[PDB]
């Protein structure tokens, strides 16, 4: 999988101690990124500091023509619902879409999952989530998902965040769901 190429895309609410999705997203991207690295893969991110809206981040997605996509953020949920789910273009606008972007969230669902990171309780189905109105992952032509790694209005996922463990935690799982899927292609 070395010389494959990735594209991160750190999203941008926040946890009721006021630490923003922007920076958790920006440091577990960081993450991520040290790790593909490590493992030779080219990463690259939708911005360099802690932003585009989602028509440029599209288009350099695209313009690179990454093996992978992948967008994190963290909802803003009610607080009882907590995990992550896995979001993917449904019905498909183009082949990418509907087959490679499909196991990419399936994979990534999975490796999330075996990492210790529970999918949610309150959206989607088995932390996947099929759906129709993103912008983000409608436009693209390449491999793309985008996760929500948990609700910050949650105790447990803002416990998570709000550490460096729990970054590198959920880092962790993203690398191995996105080696994961290289490795299938
Ligand atoms: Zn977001």
């Amino acid at each position: 999988i070395a010389g494959m190429v990735v594209f991160i895309d750190p999203g941008h609410t926040s946890t009721n101690s006021g630490y923003p999705e922007h920076t958790f997203t920006w440091e577990t991207g960081l993450r991520l990124r040290a790790a593909l690295n490590a493992l030779g893969v080219r990463t690259a991110l939708s911005r360099g500091n802690d932003g585009p809206c989602v028509d440029e981040r599209a288009n350099m997605a695209n313009a690179l023509r990454p093996n992978a996509i992948v967008s994190l953020h963290a909802d803003g949920g009610p607080a009882s619902g907590r995990g992550f789910h896995v979001n993917y273009s449904a019905p498909p606008l183009n082949a990418i879409q509907a087959g490679p972007s499909v196991q990419f969230a399936r994979i990534m669902r999975d490796q999330l999952q075996a990492s210790g990171i529970p999918k949610a309780n309150y959206i989607g189905q088995d932390g996947l989530y099929g759906r129709s109105d993103l912008a983000g992952l409608n436009l693209a032509q390449y491999p793309s998902i985008l996760v929500e790694l948990g609700n910050m209005k949650n105790p447990a996922d803002s416990a998570l965040m709000e550490s460096a463990e729990g970054r590198q935690k959920y880092a962790n799982a993203l690398v191995r769901g996105v080696a994961g899927f290289l490795a299938t292609q």
